[PDB]
Protein backbone atom coordinates (compact mmCIF):
# COMPACT_ATOMS: atom_id res chain seq x y z
CA UNK A 1 0.00 0.00 0.00
CA UNK A 2 2.97 2.32 0.65
CA UNK A 3 5.37 4.12 -1.72
CA UNK A 4 9.15 4.73 -1.93
CA UNK A 5 10.02 8.33 -2.79
CA UNK A 6 13.30 9.84 -4.11
CA UNK A 7 11.89 13.38 -4.41
CA UNK A 8 14.85 15.67 -3.41
CA UNK A 9 12.47 17.69 -1.14
CA UNK A 10 11.45 14.49 0.77
CA UNK A 11 15.18 13.45 0.93
CA UNK A 12 16.27 16.93 2.22
CA UNK A 13 13.50 16.93 4.91
CA UNK A 14 14.40 13.33 6.01
CA UNK A 15 18.10 14.52 6.21
CA UNK A 16 17.42 17.33 8.69
CA UNK A 17 15.86 18.01 12.12
CA UNK A 18 15.09 20.85 14.57
CA UNK A 19 18.69 20.68 15.92
CA UNK A 20 19.95 21.84 12.49
CA UNK A 21 23.34 20.09 12.76
CA UNK A 22 23.08 16.33 11.89
CA UNK A 23 22.48 15.86 8.12
CA UNK A 24 22.75 12.08 7.36
CA UNK A 25 20.88 11.41 4.04
CA UNK A 26 18.70 8.32 3.41
CA UNK A 27 18.54 6.54 -0.01
CA UNK A 28 14.68 6.89 -0.04
CA UNK A 29 11.65 8.13 2.01
CA UNK A 30 8.78 5.63 2.61
CA UNK A 31 5.15 6.92 2.85
CA UNK A 32 3.03 4.13 4.47
CA UNK A 33 -0.78 3.96 4.41
CA UNK A 34 -1.14 1.44 7.25
CA UNK A 35 0.85 -0.66 9.80
CA UNK A 36 1.15 -3.51 7.25
CA UNK A 37 3.23 -1.26 4.92
CA UNK A 38 5.65 -0.32 7.79
CA UNK A 39 5.91 -4.08 8.59
CA UNK A 40 6.67 -4.86 4.91
CA UNK A 41 9.51 -2.30 4.68
CA UNK A 42 11.09 -3.40 8.04
CA UNK A 43 10.59 -7.02 6.90
CA UNK A 44 12.55 -6.24 3.67
CA UNK A 45 15.44 -4.52 5.63
CA UNK A 46 15.59 -7.50 8.08
CA UNK A 47 15.72 -10.05 5.17
CA UNK A 48 18.17 -8.03 3.00
CA UNK A 49 21.87 -9.08 2.71
CA UNK A 50 23.15 -5.60 3.66
CA UNK A 51 20.44 -4.92 6.30
CA UNK A 52 19.80 -1.23 5.56
CA UNK A 53 18.85 1.31 8.26
CA UNK A 54 15.17 2.08 8.81
CA UNK A 55 14.05 5.02 11.01
CA UNK A 56 10.56 6.39 11.65
CA UNK A 57 10.38 10.21 11.48
CA UNK A 58 7.61 11.98 13.44
CA UNK A 59 7.71 15.77 13.10
CA UNK A 60 11.55 15.96 12.87
CA UNK A 61 11.97 17.59 16.29
CA UNK A 62 15.20 15.66 17.22
CA UNK A 63 18.30 17.75 18.13
CA UNK A 64 21.08 15.41 16.94
CA UNK A 65 19.89 13.19 14.06
CA UNK A 66 17.95 10.61 16.16
CA UNK A 67 15.40 10.09 13.29
CA UNK A 68 18.09 9.83 10.51
CA UNK A 69 18.71 6.62 8.53
CA UNK A 70 22.17 7.07 6.83
CA UNK A 71 21.93 5.49 3.36
CA UNK A 72 18.76 3.62 4.31
CA UNK A 73 15.05 4.41 4.43
CA UNK A 74 13.25 7.08 6.53
CA UNK A 75 9.55 6.15 7.22
CA UNK A 76 7.57 9.44 7.09
CA UNK A 77 4.91 8.63 9.76
CA UNK A 78 2.97 11.90 9.16
CA UNK A 79 -0.62 12.01 7.78
CA UNK A 80 -8.59 9.28 7.60
CA UNK A 81 -10.01 6.99 9.08
CA UNK A 82 -9.59 7.81 12.81
CA UNK A 83 -10.92 5.72 15.72
CA UNK A 84 -13.42 7.42 18.01
CA UNK A 85 -12.73 7.71 21.78
CA UNK A 86 -14.10 4.72 23.73
CA UNK A 87 -15.40 4.33 27.27
CA UNK A 88 -14.35 1.28 29.32
CA UNK A 89 -16.12 0.28 32.56
CA UNK A 90 -13.14 -1.99 33.42
CA UNK A 91 -10.46 0.78 33.31
CA UNK A 92 -13.08 3.28 34.60
CA UNK A 93 -12.45 5.91 31.94
CA UNK A 94 -11.88 6.75 28.27
CA UNK A 95 -9.17 5.96 25.69
CA UNK A 96 -8.45 6.64 22.03
CA UNK A 97 -6.43 4.58 19.46
CA UNK A 98 -4.18 6.83 17.36
CA UNK A 99 -1.72 6.27 14.49
CA UNK A 100 1.93 6.51 15.74
CA UNK A 101 2.60 9.44 13.38
CA UNK A 102 -0.39 11.53 14.59
CA UNK A 103 0.56 14.94 16.02
CA UNK A 104 -0.62 15.62 19.59
CA UNK A 105 -2.36 18.87 18.26
CA UNK A 106 -4.51 16.65 15.92
CA UNK A 107 -5.16 14.08 18.71
CA UNK A 108 -6.42 17.01 20.90
CA UNK A 109 -8.77 18.52 18.21
CA UNK A 110 -10.13 14.99 17.53
CA UNK A 111 -10.89 13.97 21.17
CA UNK A 112 -12.35 17.43 22.00
CA UNK A 113 -14.73 17.29 18.99
CA UNK A 114 -15.80 13.69 20.02
CA UNK A 115 -17.09 13.89 23.58
CA UNK A 116 -15.05 16.86 24.86
CA UNK A 117 -12.21 14.55 25.96
CA UNK A 118 -8.44 15.06 26.04
CA UNK A 119 -5.11 13.48 27.13
CA UNK A 120 -4.15 14.20 30.81
CA UNK A 121 -0.35 14.56 30.31
CA UNK A 122 1.28 16.83 27.72
CA UNK A 123 4.46 18.22 26.14
CA UNK A 124 4.82 22.09 26.04
CA UNK A 125 4.67 21.89 22.18
CA UNK A 126 1.91 19.88 20.38
CA UNK A 127 3.41 19.64 16.91
CA UNK A 128 5.18 16.40 17.97
CA UNK A 129 4.20 12.86 17.08
CA UNK A 130 2.71 10.34 19.50
CA UNK A 131 5.36 7.70 18.54
CA UNK A 132 8.14 10.28 18.95
CA UNK A 133 7.23 11.49 22.47
CA UNK A 134 6.34 7.92 23.65
CA UNK A 135 9.87 6.86 22.53
CA UNK A 136 11.31 9.45 25.03
CA UNK A 137 8.78 10.21 27.84
CA UNK A 138 6.72 13.29 26.96
CA UNK A 139 6.89 15.88 29.77
CA UNK A 140 5.24 19.21 30.71
CA UNK A 141 3.68 20.83 33.86
CA UNK A 142 1.19 17.89 34.38
CA UNK A 143 3.89 15.18 34.76
CA UNK A 144 4.35 15.76 38.56
CA UNK A 145 0.72 14.52 39.06
CA UNK A 146 -0.23 12.31 36.04
CA UNK A 147 3.29 11.19 35.18
CA UNK A 148 4.84 11.64 31.71
CA UNK A 149 3.01 10.58 28.50
CA UNK A 150 4.63 7.03 28.78
CA UNK A 151 2.62 6.59 32.09
CA UNK A 152 -0.69 7.45 30.24
CA UNK A 153 -0.84 4.79 27.50
CA UNK A 154 -2.69 1.43 27.86
CA UNK A 155 -1.57 -0.40 24.74
CA UNK A 156 0.55 -0.26 21.57
CA UNK A 157 0.88 -1.94 18.20
CA UNK A 158 4.63 -2.18 17.48
CA UNK A 159 6.42 -3.20 14.26
CA UNK A 160 9.64 -4.88 15.56
CA UNK A 161 13.12 -4.89 13.88
CA UNK A 162 12.13 -8.31 12.39
CA UNK A 163 9.05 -6.69 10.70
CA UNK A 164 6.52 -8.49 12.94
CA UNK A 165 3.36 -6.53 14.13
CA UNK A 166 2.86 -7.07 17.91
CA UNK A 167 0.02 -5.84 20.17
CA UNK A 168 1.49 -5.14 23.57
CA UNK A 169 0.45 -3.75 26.99
CA UNK A 170 1.08 -4.46 30.71
CA UNK A 171 -0.79 -7.83 30.32
CA UNK A 172 0.26 -8.77 26.76
CA UNK A 173 3.94 -9.00 25.60
CA UNK A 174 4.92 -6.65 28.55
CA UNK A 175 8.68 -6.85 27.80
CA UNK A 176 8.09 -5.22 24.41
CA UNK A 177 5.54 -2.67 25.80
CA UNK A 178 7.78 -1.40 28.63
CA UNK A 179 10.91 -1.63 26.43
CA UNK A 180 9.43 0.55 23.66
CA UNK A 181 8.18 3.24 26.17
CA UNK A 182 11.13 5.61 26.57
CA UNK A 183 13.04 3.09 24.37
CA UNK A 184 14.48 5.63 21.85
CA UNK A 185 12.98 3.72 18.83
CA UNK A 186 15.35 0.76 19.52
CA UNK A 187 12.82 -2.11 19.57
CA UNK A 188 10.22 -1.17 16.96
CA UNK A 189 8.03 1.42 15.27
CA UNK A 190 4.84 2.42 17.15
CA UNK A 191 1.96 2.19 14.61
CA UNK A 192 -0.86 2.43 17.21
CA UNK A 193 -1.01 3.99 20.68
CA UNK A 194 -4.05 3.64 23.02
CA UNK A 195 -4.01 7.07 24.87
CA UNK A 196 -5.69 7.57 28.28
CA UNK A 197 -8.24 10.44 28.23
CA UNK A 198 -10.11 12.56 30.75
CA UNK A 199 -13.07 14.96 30.42
CA UNK A 200 -11.35 18.11 29.22
CA UNK A 201 -11.60 21.43 31.14
CA UNK A 202 -12.96 24.37 29.11
CA UNK A 203 -10.73 27.16 30.40
CA UNK A 204 -7.41 27.86 32.09
CA UNK A 205 -6.35 30.44 34.69
CA UNK A 206 -2.64 30.87 33.64
CA UNK A 207 -0.45 32.45 36.40
CA UNK A 208 3.24 33.65 36.54
CA UNK A 209 4.90 34.94 39.80
CA UNK A 210 8.52 36.15 40.43
CA UNK A 211 11.17 35.20 43.06
CA UNK A 212 14.68 36.66 43.56
CA UNK A 213 15.66 33.78 45.89
CA UNK A 214 16.44 30.28 44.39
CA UNK A 215 15.96 28.56 47.82
CA UNK A 216 12.42 30.02 48.14
CA UNK A 217 11.60 29.36 44.41
CA UNK A 218 12.69 25.65 44.58
CA UNK A 219 11.03 25.15 48.01
CA UNK A 220 7.66 26.44 46.58
CA UNK A 221 7.97 24.33 43.34
CA UNK A 222 8.68 21.27 45.55
CA UNK A 223 5.75 22.01 47.90
CA UNK A 224 3.34 22.53 44.91
CA UNK A 225 4.28 19.12 43.38
CA UNK A 226 3.55 17.38 46.72
CA UNK A 227 -0.15 18.60 46.72
CA UNK A 228 -7.14 18.17 48.06
CA UNK A 229 -6.50 21.49 46.29
CA UNK A 230 -3.58 21.73 43.75
CA UNK A 231 -2.52 23.48 40.54
CA UNK A 232 -2.96 21.39 37.33
CA UNK A 233 0.41 22.52 35.90
CA UNK A 234 3.75 23.46 37.53
CA UNK A 235 6.73 24.80 35.56
CA UNK A 236 9.35 27.56 35.99
CA UNK A 237 11.97 29.59 34.11
CA UNK A 238 15.30 31.29 34.99
CA UNK A 239 15.53 34.94 33.84
CA UNK A 240 18.16 37.71 34.07
CA UNK A 241 16.80 40.52 36.39
CA UNK A 242 18.05 43.18 33.87
CA UNK A 243 15.86 42.14 30.88
CA UNK A 244 12.75 43.38 32.77
CA UNK A 245 13.87 46.86 44.02
CA UNK A 246 13.92 43.08 43.17
CA UNK A 247 17.35 43.67 41.44
CA UNK A 248 18.84 44.78 44.85
CA UNK A 249 18.15 41.26 46.22
CA UNK A 250 19.34 39.20 43.15
CA UNK A 251 20.74 39.65 39.56
CA UNK A 252 18.85 36.44 38.65
CA UNK A 253 15.07 36.10 38.80
CA UNK A 254 13.04 32.87 38.84
CA UNK A 255 9.55 32.81 37.31
CA UNK A 256 7.06 30.29 38.78
CA UNK A 257 4.38 29.21 36.20
CA UNK A 258 1.18 27.49 37.33
CA UNK A 259 -2.35 26.89 36.02
CA UNK A 260 -5.78 26.13 37.36
CA UNK A 261 -8.08 24.27 34.91
CA UNK A 262 -11.86 24.83 35.17
CA UNK A 263 -15.22 24.26 33.40
CA UNK A 264 -18.88 25.52 33.70
CA UNK A 265 -19.31 23.49 36.97
CA UNK A 266 -16.12 24.79 38.74
CA UNK A 267 -16.09 28.38 37.27
CA UNK A 268 -17.71 29.75 40.47
CA UNK A 269 -14.93 28.38 42.77
CA UNK A 270 -11.82 28.99 40.51
CA UNK A 271 -11.01 32.55 41.84
CA UNK A 272 -10.98 31.46 45.52
CA UNK A 273 -9.23 28.09 44.81
CA UNK A 274 -6.43 30.11 43.13
CA UNK A 275 -6.29 32.71 46.01
CA UNK A 276 -6.07 29.93 48.67
CA UNK A 277 -3.18 28.15 46.78
CA UNK A 278 -1.34 31.47 46.07
CA UNK A 279 -1.60 32.66 49.72
CA UNK A 280 0.36 29.57 50.90
CA UNK A 281 3.25 30.59 48.54
CA UNK A 282 6.33 32.80 49.09
CA UNK A 283 6.54 34.62 45.70
CA UNK A 284 7.36 38.37 45.60
CA UNK A 285 4.17 40.43 46.37
CA UNK A 286 2.97 42.46 43.36
CA UNK A 287 4.68 40.17 40.76
CA UNK A 288 1.59 38.01 39.92
CA UNK A 289 0.61 38.08 36.20
CA UNK A 290 -2.71 36.36 35.31
CA UNK A 291 -4.35 35.34 31.96
CA UNK A 292 -7.74 33.64 31.34
CA UNK A 293 -8.05 31.65 28.11
CA UNK A 294 -9.52 28.48 26.50
CA UNK A 295 -7.76 25.11 27.21
CA UNK A 296 -6.67 24.61 23.54
CA UNK A 297 -5.14 28.13 23.51
CA UNK A 298 -3.07 27.45 26.64
CA UNK A 299 -1.89 24.01 25.30
CA UNK A 300 -0.96 25.60 21.95
CA UNK A 301 0.95 28.64 23.37
CA UNK A 302 4.38 27.48 21.89
CA UNK A 303 2.90 27.17 18.36
CA UNK A 304 1.88 30.91 18.67
CA UNK A 305 5.51 31.81 19.57
CA UNK A 306 6.65 29.62 16.58
CA UNK A 307 4.50 31.57 14.02
CA UNK A 308 6.11 34.86 15.24
CA UNK A 309 9.62 33.33 14.95
CA UNK A 310 8.93 31.94 11.42
CA UNK A 311 7.82 35.48 10.28
CA UNK A 312 11.26 36.84 11.41
CA UNK A 313 13.19 33.82 9.98
CA UNK A 314 14.26 32.95 13.56
CA UNK A 315 12.77 29.40 13.64
CA UNK A 316 14.90 27.49 11.10
CA UNK A 317 18.19 28.18 12.96
CA UNK A 318 20.40 25.58 14.82
CA UNK A 319 18.93 24.58 18.23
CA UNK A 320 21.77 23.09 20.37
CA UNK A 321 19.30 22.08 23.12
CA UNK A 322 20.45 20.46 26.37
CA UNK A 323 17.92 18.64 28.64
CA UNK A 324 18.94 17.32 32.09
CA UNK A 325 17.12 15.48 34.85
CA UNK A 326 18.83 16.79 38.05
CA UNK A 327 18.37 15.09 41.51
CA UNK A 328 16.60 17.59 43.90
CA UNK A 329 19.45 17.08 46.48
CA UNK A 330 21.84 18.77 43.98
CA UNK A 331 19.58 21.51 42.50
CA UNK A 332 21.01 24.32 44.76
CA UNK A 333 24.51 23.88 43.12
CA UNK A 334 22.96 24.83 39.68
CA UNK A 335 22.25 28.40 40.84
CA UNK A 336 25.83 29.70 41.29
CA UNK A 337 27.38 26.87 39.31
CA UNK A 338 25.40 27.27 36.06
CA UNK A 339 22.70 30.00 36.12
CA UNK A 340 25.13 32.60 37.56
CA UNK A 341 28.38 30.67 36.71
CA UNK A 342 28.53 29.10 33.18
CA UNK A 343 25.61 31.31 31.95
CA UNK A 344 21.85 31.70 26.96
CA UNK A 345 20.49 31.45 23.38
CA UNK A 346 16.93 31.42 24.75
CA UNK A 347 14.78 30.11 27.63
CA UNK A 348 16.03 28.08 30.63
CA UNK A 349 13.18 25.83 31.94
CA UNK A 350 13.20 24.35 35.46
CA UNK A 351 10.63 22.30 37.40
CA UNK A 352 10.51 19.24 39.65
CA UNK A 353 8.71 15.94 39.06
CA UNK A 354 7.77 12.93 41.26
CA UNK A 355 9.62 9.70 40.37
CA UNK A 356 6.74 7.46 41.72
CA UNK A 357 4.62 8.59 38.64
CA UNK A 358 7.27 6.98 36.31
CA UNK A 359 6.96 3.17 35.90
CA UNK A 360 10.45 1.69 36.69
CA UNK A 361 9.74 -1.12 34.13
CA UNK A 362 10.06 1.35 31.18
CA UNK A 363 13.30 2.14 29.26
CA UNK A 364 13.20 5.81 30.54
CA UNK A 365 16.27 6.90 32.59
CA UNK A 366 15.68 9.18 35.58
CA UNK A 367 17.95 10.09 38.56
CA UNK A 368 17.92 7.72 41.60
CA UNK A 369 15.88 10.17 43.81
CA UNK A 370 12.14 10.62 44.55
CA UNK A 371 12.10 14.23 43.37
CA UNK A 372 14.14 15.35 40.35
CA UNK A 373 14.16 18.43 38.15
CA UNK A 374 14.02 18.97 34.44
CA UNK A 375 16.67 21.65 33.64
CA UNK A 376 16.34 22.57 29.93
CA UNK A 377 18.69 24.99 28.08
CA UNK A 378 16.52 25.90 25.06
CA UNK A 379 19.10 27.86 23.08
CA UNK A 380 18.84 29.18 19.54
CA UNK A 381 22.04 29.98 17.63
CA UNK A 382 22.13 33.21 15.53
CA UNK A 383 20.82 32.63 11.93
CA UNK A 384 23.54 31.84 9.34
CA UNK A 385 26.30 32.08 12.01
CA UNK A 386 28.18 28.75 12.55
CA UNK A 387 30.35 30.34 15.34
CA UNK A 388 27.18 31.09 17.44
CA UNK A 389 26.32 27.34 17.38
CA UNK A 390 29.96 26.47 18.27
CA UNK A 391 29.93 28.85 21.34
CA UNK A 392 26.59 27.39 22.56
CA UNK A 393 27.91 23.80 22.07
CA UNK A 394 30.97 24.71 24.24
CA UNK A 395 28.55 26.14 26.89
CA UNK A 396 26.62 22.80 26.91
CA UNK A 397 29.91 20.83 27.38
CA UNK A 398 30.89 23.14 30.32
CA UNK A 399 27.50 22.32 31.96
CA UNK A 400 28.10 18.56 31.50
CA UNK A 401 31.73 19.00 32.82
CA UNK A 402 30.33 20.83 35.90
CA UNK A 403 27.89 17.95 36.66
CA UNK A 404 30.70 15.33 36.28
CA UNK A 405 33.28 17.34 38.28
CA UNK A 406 30.94 17.87 41.28
CA UNK A 407 29.37 14.39 41.21
CA UNK A 408 25.85 15.50 40.28
CA UNK A 409 24.08 12.27 39.26
CA UNK A 410 22.24 14.11 36.43
CA UNK A 411 20.81 12.13 33.49
CA UNK A 412 20.25 13.51 30.01
CA UNK A 413 16.66 13.59 28.76
CA UNK A 414 16.63 13.03 24.85
CA UNK A 415 20.25 11.79 25.36
CA UNK A 416 22.79 13.03 22.84
CA UNK A 417 25.40 10.30 23.66
CA UNK A 418 27.17 8.44 20.80
CA UNK A 419 29.93 6.29 22.49
CA UNK A 420 29.38 2.84 24.14
CA UNK A 421 30.87 3.74 27.54
CA UNK A 422 28.71 6.97 27.66
CA UNK A 423 25.51 4.86 27.03
CA UNK A 424 26.68 2.27 29.62
CA UNK A 425 27.18 5.05 32.25
CA UNK A 426 23.79 6.71 31.21
CA UNK A 427 21.81 3.47 31.74
CA UNK A 428 23.95 1.93 34.51
CA UNK A 429 24.72 -1.85 34.66
CA UNK A 430 21.24 -3.29 35.43
CA UNK A 431 19.35 -1.05 32.88
CA UNK A 432 22.08 -1.53 30.25
CA UNK A 433 21.80 -5.35 30.50
CA UNK A 434 17.96 -5.15 30.15
CA UNK A 435 18.32 -2.68 27.13
CA UNK A 436 20.90 -4.93 25.27
CA UNK A 437 18.77 -8.09 25.88
CA UNK A 438 15.69 -6.31 24.46
CA UNK A 439 17.80 -5.24 21.40
CA UNK A 440 18.97 -8.89 20.78
CA UNK A 441 15.29 -10.03 20.92
CA UNK A 442 13.54 -7.24 18.94
CA UNK A 443 16.21 -5.62 16.69
CA UNK A 444 19.25 -8.05 16.38
CA UNK A 445 20.50 -6.47 13.11
CA UNK A 446 20.26 -2.94 14.71
CA UNK A 447 18.16 -1.70 11.74
CA UNK A 448 15.97 0.74 13.77
CA UNK A 449 16.70 4.29 14.96
CA UNK A 450 20.49 3.88 14.28
CA UNK A 451 20.74 7.70 14.38
CA UNK A 452 20.57 7.34 18.21
CA UNK A 453 24.12 5.80 17.96
CA UNK A 454 23.66 3.08 20.60
CA UNK A 455 24.11 -0.16 18.59
CA UNK A 456 25.88 -1.29 15.36
CA UNK A 457 25.08 -4.17 12.81
C1 LIG B 1 11.31 20.69 18.64
C2 LIG B 1 10.68 20.63 20.01
C3 LIG B 1 10.79 19.46 20.76
C4 LIG B 1 10.23 19.36 22.04
C5 LIG B 1 9.51 20.46 22.57
C6 LIG B 1 9.39 21.63 21.81
C7 LIG B 1 9.97 21.73 20.54
C8 LIG B 1 9.86 23.04 19.79
N1 LIG B 1 8.91 20.41 23.82
C9 LIG B 1 8.99 19.29 24.50
C10 LIG B 1 8.26 19.19 25.76
O1 LIG B 1 7.64 20.08 26.31
N2 LIG B 1 8.32 17.94 26.35
C11 LIG B 1 8.97 16.84 25.86
O2 LIG B 1 8.90 15.79 26.49
N3 LIG B 1 9.68 16.94 24.69
C12 LIG B 1 9.70 18.10 24.05
N4 LIG B 1 10.34 18.18 22.84
C13 LIG B 1 11.19 17.06 22.40
C14 LIG B 1 10.41 15.96 21.67
O3 LIG B 1 9.61 15.21 22.58
C15 LIG B 1 11.34 15.00 20.92
O4 LIG B 1 12.05 15.71 19.91
C16 LIG B 1 10.76 13.72 20.31
O5 LIG B 1 11.78 13.11 19.52
C17 LIG B 1 9.47 13.89 19.54
O6 LIG B 1 9.61 14.65 18.33
P1 LIG B 1 9.14 13.97 16.91
O7 LIG B 1 7.78 13.39 16.98
O8 LIG B 1 9.46 15.06 15.91
O9 LIG B 1 9.97 12.67 16.61
P2 LIG B 1 11.41 12.50 15.83
O10 LIG B 1 12.21 13.62 16.36
O11 LIG B 1 11.07 12.40 14.33
O12 LIG B 1 11.91 11.06 16.22
C18 LIG B 1 12.43 10.89 17.58
C19 LIG B 1 12.99 9.50 17.75
O13 LIG B 1 11.91 8.54 17.85
C20 LIG B 1 11.89 7.70 16.71
N5 LIG B 1 10.50 7.56 16.27
C21 LIG B 1 9.71 8.50 15.65
N6 LIG B 1 8.47 8.13 15.49
C22 LIG B 1 8.44 6.84 16.02
C23 LIG B 1 7.42 5.87 16.09
N7 LIG B 1 6.19 6.04 15.58
N8 LIG B 1 7.72 4.70 16.69
C24 LIG B 1 8.95 4.51 17.16
N9 LIG B 1 10.00 5.33 17.11
C25 LIG B 1 9.68 6.49 16.51
C26 LIG B 1 12.85 8.33 15.69
O14 LIG B 1 13.43 7.35 14.83
C27 LIG B 1 13.88 8.97 16.63
O15 LIG B 1 14.82 8.00 17.08
C1 LIG C 1 11.98 27.74 20.13
C2 LIG C 1 11.06 27.95 21.32
C3 LIG C 1 10.29 29.09 21.57
C4 LIG C 1 9.60 28.88 22.76
N1 LIG C 1 9.94 27.55 23.28
C5 LIG C 1 9.44 27.01 24.49
N2 LIG C 1 9.01 27.90 25.39
C6 LIG C 1 8.52 27.48 26.64
N3 LIG C 1 8.49 26.11 26.90
C7 LIG C 1 8.94 25.26 26.00
N4 LIG C 1 9.03 24.03 25.97
C8 LIG C 1 9.47 23.44 25.00
N5 LIG C 1 9.78 24.42 24.11
C9 LIG C 1 9.42 25.71 24.79
C10 LIG C 1 10.83 27.03 22.35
Amino acid sequence: GGRLSVDASDIAEASRDFGGVARAEPMAVFHPRAAGDVAGLVGAAFRSARGFRVSARGHGHSISGQAQAAGGVVVDMSRVARALPVHSAALGGHYVDVWGGELWVDVLNWTLSHGGLAPRSWTDYLYLSVGGTLSNAGISGQAFHHGPQISNVYELDVVTGKGEVVTCSETENPDLFFGVLGGLGQFGIITRARIALERAPKRVRWIRALYSNFSEFTADQERLISLGRRFDYVEGFVVAAEGLSLKHHSSVLYCLEVTKNYDDETAGSVDQDVDTLLGELNFLPGTVFTTDLPYVDFLDRVHKAELKLRAKGMWEVPHPWLNLFVPASRIADFDRGVFRGVLAGGPVLIYPMNKHKWDPRSSAVTPDEEVFYLVAFLRSALPGAPESLEALARQNQRILDFCAGTGIGAKQYLPGHKARHEWAEHFGAARWDRFARLKAEFDPRAILAAGQGIFRP
